[PDB]
């Protein structure tokens, strides 16, 4: 029985197994834009994704993750609120059974289709495993996506899907671009937070990008085609595998923009 996204494993239960789940910086939140301050000290944020490598793309029975070579300084984001340097490891989605649902983060309530996760950690402390036990351990890159026109970098991704269906699958994704799905603008909302899932870990810088990407209706559509389930049990459609919005409870949301 463990956690999952359905109505006795999903996340109004997480507290059982995780009990920072009601802890004080925990992520998504809504982000009340009227109420987050314009702060001229943040600088631009920088995101030096020019020797990204891709490795692989695995259903783990919640999302699909896109993984990286993180073995050597390649995709860091830096600047922004950041200090120092964070490393790209992988990168997943969030996304819901229809298009008026999917995005953990809110703006003035709106939810997006789904939302991308470009996940970083800080050079400082070596690795993923001991970045995550660290309060600014990992910077996340938040990018909303509503349902318009096709993101064609988008569409290698999509492609692949059909080949890691169940959980535990895994197939060989190389040379996968990341910057094909960033938005024009790198305008952001930045706060102090969490890991959305499972172990909730309060180490998140979370970057939230203002301007959304849009992805055809098909694209994702074929994101609603994977499962949850292992191969050959019954057959539940990977849908709605966000968390909602969670208390702001003591924190600030900053704008790098007026
Ligand atoms: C012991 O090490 C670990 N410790 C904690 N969590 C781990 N996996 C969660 C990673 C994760 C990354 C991003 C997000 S989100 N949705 O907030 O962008 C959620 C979870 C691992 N681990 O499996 O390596
Ligand atoms: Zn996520």
């Amino acid at each position: 029985h463990h956690w999952g996204y359905g109505k006795h494993n999903g996340p109004e239960h997480w507290h059982k197994d995780f009990p920072i789940a009601k802890g004080e910086r925990q992520s998504p939140v809504d982000i009340d834009t009227h109420t987050a301050k314009y702060d001229p000290s943040l600088k631009p944020l920088s995101v030096s994704y020019d020797q990204a490598t891709s490795l692989r793309i695995l259903n783990n029975g919640h999302a699909f993750n896109v993984e990286f070579d993180d073995s050597q300084d390649k995709a860091v984001l830096k600047g922004g609120p950041l200090d120092g340097t964070y490393r790209l490891i992988q990168f997943h989605f969030h996304w819901g059974s229809l298009d008026g649902q999917g995005s953990e983060h809110t703006v003035d309530k709106k939810k997006y289709a789904a939302e991308l996760h470009l996940v970083h950690w800080n050079t400082k402390y070596g690795d993923f495993g001991k970045a995550v036990q660290q309060p600014d351990g990992l910077a996340v890159l938040g990018i909303f996506l509503k349902v318009g026109s096709a993101k064609p970098g988008l569409q290698k991704v999509v492609d692949v899907l059909d080949s890691i269906k169940t959980k535990g699958k895994s197939a060989d994704f190389t040379n996968f671009d990341p910057r094909g799905l960033l938005p024009e603008s790198l305008d952001y909302w930045t706060y102090p937070g969490s890991l959305t899932t499972p172990p909730l870990l309060e180490c998140v810088t979370w970057i939230v990008l203002k301007e959304p990407i849009s992805v055809s209706s098909e694209q994702v559509l074929k994101f609603r085609k994977l499962n949850f389930n292992g191969e050959g049990e019954p057959e539940e459609l990977m849908v709605d595998n966000w968390r909602p919005a969670q208390p702001l409870k003591n924190r600030q949301i900053k704008a790098s923009f007026k």
